[PDB]
């Protein structure tokens, strides 16, 4: 009985579900974040190698055996489980194939798991140039001492890789394996990026520390629609792993703490016998970016969705942000939307009425302190509480009020709070 | 060098890009419509077989060799070309796998190409029950005289099919091959449909001649959001192949002719050195379903998209429909949307201003015949011209005014117009 075949055109096909390029990037960040990899840092960068513009993703997580690498370069192999409260966001076994092939036509992955090293090629131009009618994935293995195991399939694989990748020679290729600093980790290089006329779909020159897009669905565009730095900073509700973008760490935040005048409420849907936490407050940065932030398994699905009175006109609920994690809804479209079900519609309706009650309540509370014709939208605001992530242990710590300009690196030992001045103290509850 | 593998979980994964179930159905209609199959009729029905509720799709097109069937049950094999002005809508090599697996977990296809017969199984429950780690596709071949060729792979295939499909025995299975009436054709049966609690995601009982859904994106829902019969009737701008749904033919229409007070204009985008045809008029059926119908390669992508003054409020441009085919835009999301590019945004903006000019012009023209406080939205209207499809040759014919109740079958010989009373006369130009 014959195997279902997989034509290399399908590497392109499979990538077309990413219309916004940052959803492809988020697939690669998600893989380093997930608990089976459990990386502490991921580095994203632009480099030039062999006169090609290149995207690299390097993490210091657990790495892969040569076999799991072949599963990563295959379709539908996903077996992620929760590990000590850290639930995986991946589950379909497609994020790397569709994401990498959306950013470029060719990708190579170097991985060390401590006891071994492997490198794999997933390359549309390679499959084109050899006129393949199946997708084949050259994989070569190495050991602790830099010698090739499974030489059987490693010979033809190495021949293909040296001829048809960016590395002409074997030690240039093993040079990437050393760019993974510690004992364990992985490194992905993507080239033949998507171009329009001449230059790339991304804008690397406008800001040396960002990747930018030269507005979707639509108001003014929130920064996260066109700045990778802005998108990374809200991608995770409570971030663990850190993101370093072109050498400068991304100021990820505890999104549920980034607001002013915070009120905590709960949603009690009838279709579900659980209660759901909701947080409302005012944006502090730019009163023009408001609406609901919707998360699923700690990952951002929809940002700045206007609800309640914010749909009627641009005079009402301006500045009001709501934050909810909806694990009862179904993410779709590469975790950029929810299935438009009845439960979705009821949640949106309830969110809108809670938003309305919060906003009217806030107008009233404001009117007991400030002038009556002064709109609450317009009072200058800073976060009710400022929380910072330790750069050593990645715990989140609450700082005392008034602290604005924090160093780029911060450690529990810098903490003015003597109760939380050592990395062993468990995180404080957000309440 | 190892082949990239394909895990059976990926049959589910690959299907999740269909959120609206009718987009899965349209993938199967599209395959019968395309010029390499070139079917004249497709039959869609609900039946019960072996106590399972079943969806069947039967067409009288060209059928498949045993090999192309294996390519259809594989990923990314697509080589469709235009044939005498009939351009294929398919191009990604995924529509059947993602569509069929969205409707049910298991599908079987019977096909005759005249010189042969084959049947293939693509079945999630089969792959589960044998604990497969690869997707395998049992295919067995037959000849003109009902004898098995390529017996090598036909033995194990037939064993799997008889055990793990709806047909216990070999002549029950060859009974489906005979349900394909003529010499050439194909028949697809899908079972283990998607259920919610007990019953299916579709509603077969509410209307014996329709498949219904028990509103998307949002006004009132157009019928095409929840009635397969309504959706099929507008799926193709100029239909060729006919659709018979649960035994009753779908009244497909020449969509560009279904309007009243038609004005023809052209769009002259600067980013493209072609002109683009546009038709505006008033809906005749239900003044509540209006906006732009957007087609791509004769296939409907977006229906009832409000533009221009129709976005400002529900008082303006009510009833106004526009029809445009945008082959310069990029369909996405299984041909249910366009990539949200700059060209898309400029087209939407130009459509809106042309819509505004048409509507104001029509209000003025109306005010020279009817009372001034009578809204043009409200005058009763019938199509400017009625066009009917010959049931023998599938050409479209213009009928003289006043003809309302046409038979269910109609032929060029019924034509009151003596110039167009025989199937050999080429179609009249739409102007
Ligand atoms: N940086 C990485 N380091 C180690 N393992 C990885 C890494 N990236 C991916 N993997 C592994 O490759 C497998 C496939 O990744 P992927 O294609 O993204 O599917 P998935 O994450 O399991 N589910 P999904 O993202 O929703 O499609 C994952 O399950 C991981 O086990
Ligand atoms: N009813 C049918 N009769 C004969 N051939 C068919 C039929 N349906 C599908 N095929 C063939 O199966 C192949 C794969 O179909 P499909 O998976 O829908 O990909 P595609 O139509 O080529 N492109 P796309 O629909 O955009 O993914 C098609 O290219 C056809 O050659
Ligand atoms: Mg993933
Ligand atoms: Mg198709
Ligand atoms: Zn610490
Ligand atoms: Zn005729």
């Amino acid at each position: 009985i014959r195997l279902s075949a997989l034509c290399p055109k399908f590497l392109h096909t499979n990538s077309t579900s990413h219309t916004w390029p940052f959803s492809a990037v988020a697939e690669l960040i998600d893989n380093a974040y997930d608990p089976d990899v459990n990386a502490k840092q991921i580095w994203i960068d632009k480099t030039v190698i062999n006169d090609h513009i290149c995207l690299t993703f390097t993490d210091n997580g657990n790495g892969m055996t040569s076999d799991k690498l072949h599963k990563m370069l295959s379709f539908g192999f996903s077996d992620k489980v929760t590990m000590n409260g850290h639930v995986p966001v991946g589950l379909y076994g497609n994020g790397f194939k569709s994401g990498s092939m959306r950013l470029g036509k060719d990708a190579i992955v170097f991985t060390k798991n401590g006891e071994s090293m492997s490198v794999g090629l997933l390359s549309q131009t390679y499959l084109e140039v050899i006129k393949a009618e199946h997708v084949v994935v050259p994989i070569v293995a190495f050991n602790k001492h830099r010698q090739m195991i499974n030489l059987a399939e490693s010979k033809a694989s190495l021949a293909a890789i040296l001829e048809h990748s960016l590395f002409s020679t074997e030690q240039k290729l093993l040079a990437e394996l050393d760019a993974i600093i510690g004992k364990k980790g992985t490194r992905i290089i993507i080239w033949n990026l998507r171009s329009y006329k001449n230059a790339t779909e991304f804008d690397f020159e406008k800001d040396k520390y960002d990747i930018r897009i030269p507005k979707k669905q639509e108001q003014i565009a929130p920064e996260s629609d066109y700045s990778l730095r802005a998108y990374c900073s809200i991608l995770y509700l409570k971030p663990r792993m850190q993101i370093i973008l072109r050498g400068q760490k991304v100021k990820t935040q505890l999104v549920s703490k980034s607001l002013a005048y915070i009120e905590r409420d709960v949603y009690r849907p009838k279709f579900l016998s659980k209660t759901v936490r909701i947080t409302f407050g005012f944006n502090c940065r730019n009163k023009d970016h408001y609406g609901i932030m919707m998360y699923h398994r700690n990952r951002l699905i929809k940002a700045y969705e206007k609800v309640g009175c914010q749909l009627r006109a641009n005079n009402m609920g301006v500045g009001v942000v709501g934050i909810i994690e909806c694990n009862f809804l179904k993410p779709t479209h590469n975790k950029q939307d929810f299935d438009y079900t009845n439960e979705y519609r009821l949640t949106i309706t309830a969110l809108g009425e809670k938003l309305n009650d919060y906003w009217n309540e806030m107008k009233v509370k404001k009117n007991t302190e400030y002038p009556l014709n002064l709109p609450v939208e317009d009072i200058q605001k800073r976060p009710d509480q400022t929380w910072v992530q330790c750069d050593a242990c990645l715990k989140w710590r609450k700082l005392p009020d008034g602290m604005d300009q924090l160093p780029e690196k911060w450690y529990c030992s810098n903490n003015p709070d003597p109760q939380f001045r050592n990395c062993e103290v468990p995180e404080e509850p957000e309440d």
